[PDB]
């Protein structure tokens, strides 16, 4: 199976997953001084007031904390997106440093982790229904800096010492997702794809442009989760990124002057 290692990563994913070299692949490099300013774009409407958290999962590539989507109640709207989408999951992706982990990069920059908030085109009916669709999702990117602790984010970190191996997962109920959230909703959007297989190309992007900051220690906690599953040789799960791809016939618009 896939994963992010020298014998199953990135660069051999599109042997399973053909999509992999299509032309609409994320993640990107978002060139700041290419992306222009649109006045088209709606004001970003982020309701996470009634958002009900599930469940947290280590999926052995990453981990996920898992909504109930089966009622209007965490939805994004607004900016480029044309009606409602559902929140469903928010995972993340790190390095094994403090100067990588970000899938999208900003004039090349690499950020230590990106956060992901994934959501469905509720005229599609469900996330599977939604995949099959070239505007079925909706992922609202945040990066992470190292720096000042972030609060809302330490209900997490803490529970991942339930969650160190492949397959476990643990109640996680009572979860504010807002608590992750930068001050700004200024933000990037382009057309994409998920970034790990399989790869498909239903994703509006919106990343915003403003990181948040947590904590060295908060990171570190990240790294001591594992790939592999109990009682198996451990592999420190790090570096969980998939690199920028091709830009290709795509342009980068800014919500911001
Ligand atoms: N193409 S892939 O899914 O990354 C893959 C790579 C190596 C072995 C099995 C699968
Ligand atoms: N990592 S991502 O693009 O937001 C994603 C979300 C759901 C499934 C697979 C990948
Ligand atoms: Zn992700």
């Amino acid at each position: 199976h896939w994963g992010y290692g020298k014998h199953n990563g990135p660069e051999h994913w599109h042997k399973d997953f053909p999509i992999a070299k299509g032309e609409r692949q994320s993640p990107v490099d978002i060139d700041t001084h290419t992306a222009k300013y649109d006045p088209s774009l709606k004001p970003l409407s982020v309701s996470y007031d009634q958002a009900t958290s599930l469940r947290i999962l280590n999926n052995g590539h990453a981990f996920n904390v898992e909504f109930d989507d089966s009622q209007d109640k965490a939805v994004l709207k607004g900016g480029p997106l044309d009606g409602t989408y559902r929140l469903i999951q928010f995972d993340f992706h790190w390095g094994s440093l403090d100067g990588q982990g970000s899938e999208h990069t900003v004039d090349k920059k690499k950020y230590a982790a990106e956060l992901h908030l994934v959501h469905w085109n509720t005229k599609y009916g469900d996330f599977g229904k939604a995949v099959q669709q070239p505007d079925g999702l909706a992922v609202l990117g945040i990066f992470l800096k190292v720096g000042s602790a972030k609060p809302g984010l330490q209900k997490v970190v803490d529970v991942l010492d339930s969650i160190k191996t492949k397959g476990k997962s643990a109640d996680f109920t009572n979860f504010d997702p807002r608590g992750l959230l930068p001050e700004s909703l200024d933000y990037w959007t382009y057309p994409g794809s998920l970034t790990t297989p399989p790869l498909l190309e239903c994703v509006t992007w919106i990343v915003l442009k403003e990181p948040i900051s947590v904590s060295s220690e908060q990171v570190l906690k990240f790294r001591k989760l594992n790939f592999n599953g109990e009682g198996e040789p451990e592999e420190l799960m790090v570096d969980n990124w998939r690199p920028a791809q091709p830009l290709k016939n795509r342009q980068i618009k800014a919500s911001f002057k």
